[PDB]
């Protein structure tokens, strides 16, 4: 998955 | 998935 | 500012 | 997967 | 700023 | 997997 | 500024 | 994996 | 600046 | 600055 900050 | 943030 | 990508 | 940050 | 990715 | 900090 | 990957 | 940091 | 990458 | 790679 993909996250811009986490 | 995706998030912008987390 | 922010961007989750860019 | 993927973190910006962590 | 602030690019997850750039 | 990747992580920009981590 | 700061990138998560560039 | 990849750490920007670690 | 920081890049995870460059 | 920082980069993880250059």
């Amino acid at each position: 998955g993909y996250n811009g900050f986490g």
